[PDB]
């Protein structure tokens, strides 16, 4: 037996009537497929004659190790993407603008405008706050070695006539000066102070100062001669006072030195002295002392003498005359 | 020939003790599926008629493009998860949080609290440290044009007694002042000053002041009149001393104004002009000249006349009396 | 029928030269595969039985749910790797060394080095710049309660000859004192000042002081004695005058004191009381008053007297003397 079976195309055995008895093989020609009969069904409706099962195949590939689209994307979603996000470069870029507590440079304006909790009051109030307590270093230290400039090294200014407070306070304990200021020899000389003052105002002092000195000067001044010569310094003084009008007035009633002691003082008025010798005061009383011959283009009125070396008055000298005319008068 | 094939369900083969010749085809009437005979096996042993091998189908899918679970984890565990790592807009908010080195405004308060390395020392020390060497700006600019404050616009102190620096140290060198003060002409009046200072230290001047001025004063003093009026300001003066005891002190001893010169002084130790024209000096030997009349409500001591324009004392009268009254005892 | 079919071992038929019928089954002993003939194709050459199509199979696998190589790494690479990021927790470190706008305390050294668009001019001005126009608090609050130290609270220095603005301007409108500086009662004494001044510019007094005060002085000075003893203080005074050659220099010729009105006044020009009471004074015209006895140790030389009160010259009491002894000769 070589047996043959029922055979003809798929898509003819499609639309045949022919009912294969069960397990009759029928053969498509174009395809070398079998299937066979269960004694009902048409051909198209019958299954091949071996499985088609994805289950009972062998050598199946790992699908569960597969990912899923829809894991992955959920694992994706957790993920930053670059563009929400700066890299570590782009990080160190901004913060390299920003200014380290540590330290560092500035180049540019730093303004305060502070919104003010309070402020506080005392040694922790200020926009600035500085405190040296541990260190032994500066505060603020501000310089210019440049050779001209628009603007001061430090600038205080209060705009309001009503102000309550001190541009400058300074509260001093220690063993130096509280305030120290230096102008040094100029090389180009100017025409100006160490420290310089105006007010403009006519209820207050320009300058007060206090002091209780036990053997000094409450202000002390030394006038020092700028030069080796002798005399150079011949229009110089340690103290020199004018005393003007306003521009435009018709003078002034100012008067240029005033000294009192409002609780009585026993010490000299006024004392001077050349080489730590007296030379001329004016005692506590208002007596005074000249250590040489002086002048008055003028008269001088006082009181008639009663000692040898008092000055005699013309009415003292008239009157011993007169006595003498009087009493010589011995002619009866 | 139609022909068919032992058959019977595949559950029925399977405890069917039948062997199938070799290559006899056997039927599973419930699957549709045949098996041929290897002349040994029982059925449910023997293979399909048709290969199970995923390697020998046709149209397979492209498993080796699929992602893998354990690949795709791999890849996943190198990207930042977006909770640990801010986006670039909350590091922006950050960031304009902190103060650029270009610059910026601060609305709280700066505390400066140095660790100290040695914070230096000269134009190269402090906390805050400020070159203008290049820029023709100002350093610090402080200025409130607020109507009252509880505080000053800047404050200088130092807590403890031994404290061995100044609070404020000036070293300048320029061609105008160093320091300057303007109190500028009041709407509503102080009864304060430009500059006051207070010392309680009794070793030491309040204030010390020392110049080299070649043709002016070591401290120049103006006041000028307030007001039109030339007698307005009739209380006035340039310099006003006073002087006084200590709260429930007995008294004091100290002097109104002290002059000497230590090496020795060829000028007028005191002078005083009206309109540029000496009115009454005190020369460096303490002879004086007053340009009028003056007054002594006393006596005045000196010595004996030599010239015709000096004064004449009690004693040069009285012997020129006694003279006159011997001579002219010529009545023998 | 028990049928069997042309049969060898695969590698056998692979190497056969016969031909199947069409639909005629052969057999691979060997696999348990059946192949039939088309009529014309070597055994090698027929298909399968049975389908071995992919498609054709049933319980296929989800492999279009499955995530390809390509389309994951798409979506991997728009996301940011570990390595090229910043964690929050290293964002934070970062950022809290940086100094916040809201405030914040430095622990060293804040530099500024303008480069200097103009800086400005007045109120806007300034590499620091602070404004307290709506606040209450201070400015600048630098204190120390250290020690002893190697810097000052403050230092402000100039360093060419040419600069031509101020280390420290104060421009003051207010109420209290523009400048105000308190150097408190010493435990353990300093010698020296709250403020101390030198100048070595002989073309610009150390000092200038101008005010326009109605009825105080430009300049108010105040001694107190340090103790209550009425005589400790008899060494002090309010003001001190010394005056001084160069060292290696041949003297000086420097005045003490020099008062002038260079506008003209009208007020005494030294005024000098004690217990508020005239104790001496010089007016205007340079005419003097003392109120006590008075001495000179050598002549006084003055215009002759025409008033009783007035002090007599050695001219008048000689020519009184002379008349008298004329007159007195009346002896023929």
């Amino acid at each position: 037996l070589r047996v043959q079976f029922k055979r003809m195309k798929a898509a003819e055995w499609a639309r045949s009537d022919v009912i294969l008895l069960e397990s009759e093989i029928g053969f498509e020609t174009d395809t070398g497929f079998a299937r066979a009969g269960d004694g009902h069904n048409r051909f198209s409706d019958l299954g091949y004659i071996s499985p088609l099962d994805y289950n009972l195949l062998t050598n199946k590939p790992n699908i569960d190790g597969l990912a899923t689209k829809v894991e992955t994307a959920q694992k994706l979603q957790q993920k930053a993407d670059k563009e929400t996000v700066y890299t570590k470069a782009e990080s160190k870029q901004e913060l390299d603008k920003k200014l380290n507590l540590k330290g560092g440079v500035m180049t540019g304006q730093l303004k305060f405008k502070p919104a003010a909790t309070v402020a506080y009051s005392s040694s922790t109030g200020g926009a600035v706050n500085i405190d040296l307590s541990s260190t032994r270093g500066a505060g603020v230290v501000v310089y210019s070695d440049n050779d001209t400039s628009d603007g001061p090294l430090m600038s205080l200014r209060t705009g309001k006539e009503t102000f309550n407070q001190s541009a400058l306070f300074v509260d001093y304990k220690g063993t130096t000066n509280a305030v120290n200021i230096a102008m040094r020899q100029p090389t180009t000389p100017n025409f100006s102070s160490a420290l310089n003052i105006t007010s403009g105002n006519e209820n207050g002092s320009a300058m007060q100062l206090r002091g209780s000195e036990k053997a000094l000067g409450t202000l002390k001044i030394t006038h020092e001669n700028p030069s080796i010569g002798a005399d150079y310094d011949k229009n110089a003084a340690a103290l020199s006072i004018d005393i003007v009008k306003k521009t435009n007035g018709a003078g002034t009633a100012a008067q240029g030195i005033y000294i009192n002691s409002t609780s009585g003082t026993t010490g000299k008025l006024l004392r001077i002295r050349n080489l730590s010798d007296d030379k001329f005061y004016v005692k506590s009383d208002g007596g005074f002392y000249a250590k040489e011959t002086s002048q008055i283009d003028g008269n001088l009125k006082l009181k008639d003498p009663t000692a040898n070396d008092h000055a005699a008055t013309k009415a003292y000298v008239d009157k011993a005359i007169s006595e003498l005319k009087k009493l010589i008068l011995k002619k009866h």
